[PDB]
């Protein structure tokens, strides 16, 4: 065969056809508890930023484009009382199974350079942009409810 | 020649011995605040953690290792009262230029994944025990200097 270049298009086919198995083991190492409101959001929002994945890698949105659902993280994540280290944590996980899925592949160090460098813009923008948000709300969130104690002023 | 495995030896030497060319391109692409008053501590923790990568890759320390200055960070971050997020960036524009380096010594398809699994641990874990620290350090600040407006309770 010609053996023509696949290797983006080979992974993103992966993670569309074995989605729910990518999801269900994804589910096996991520830190939820128990009492989170959102708790199966988490989930939803794994699923469709996997979706979301791929559409950058194949080129059809650009990394302003999840910026969007990464303020809709944060205000979850706000709103769940739970650290927002626990996203850094759960982001990574996926991550480091869509790289593990990379490897599979058996891509040459060339091949390597150029998806991985992609796959690092993307989740390196989406954990950028989602603790940028969640700064930006937990900032005005100590605005609008608190003051300082007045042995403080 | 007998070609035998480098590329793990070569990335630290290189990270050694052009250590101040790093640095200085690093400072090129960082995020930083002219009124920030741990200004230059971001430099100084930048060239810590770049021998700290180094002997991490080395083998001579574990990620728990990591958490001390993780923690310090955080505390320094918060006092600056910058968006903790600007340490994201500027952590994966640190990231990203090592892994430029990596890529300049040609490693083969395998080498990239034993060697960039490992540089994804390492900065995997600075940035979640950085943001880890950062965020409980906040809880304990809003718990101790502010209170809810009485509209609220
Ligand atoms: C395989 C999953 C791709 C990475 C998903 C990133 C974390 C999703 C955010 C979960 C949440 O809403 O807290
Ligand atoms: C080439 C630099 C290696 C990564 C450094 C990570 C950021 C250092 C933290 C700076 C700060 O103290 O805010
Ligand atoms: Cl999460
Ligand atoms: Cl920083």
């Amino acid at each position: 065969g010609s053996h023509m270049e696949a290797t983006k298009r080979y992974l993103c086919l992966y993670l569309k056809e074995s989605q729910e198995k990518f999801i269900s083991n994804w589910k096996k190492r991520i830190l939820v508890h128990e009492h989170d409101p959102y708790k199966n959001e988490i989930i939803k929002n794994g699923t469709h930023l996997l979706h979301v994945f791929t559409m950058y890698m194949r080129e059809e949105i650009n990394l302003q484009d999840i910026e969007d659902i990464s303020k809709k993280i944060a205000q979850e994540r706000m709103d769940a009382k739970v650290n927002i280290a626990d996203f850094i944590y759960n982001t990574n996980e996926g991550k480091k199974e869509i790289l593990n899925t990379l490897f599979l592949l058996n891509p040459t160090g060339q091949e390597c350079k150029v998806v991985i460098e992609q796959i690092n813009l993307f989740f390196d923008h989406l954990i950028y942009s989602t603790i940028y948000s969640y700064y930006k709300l937990k900032k005005e969130y100590i605005h609008s409810y608190y003051e300082l104690k007045k042995k403080y002023n």
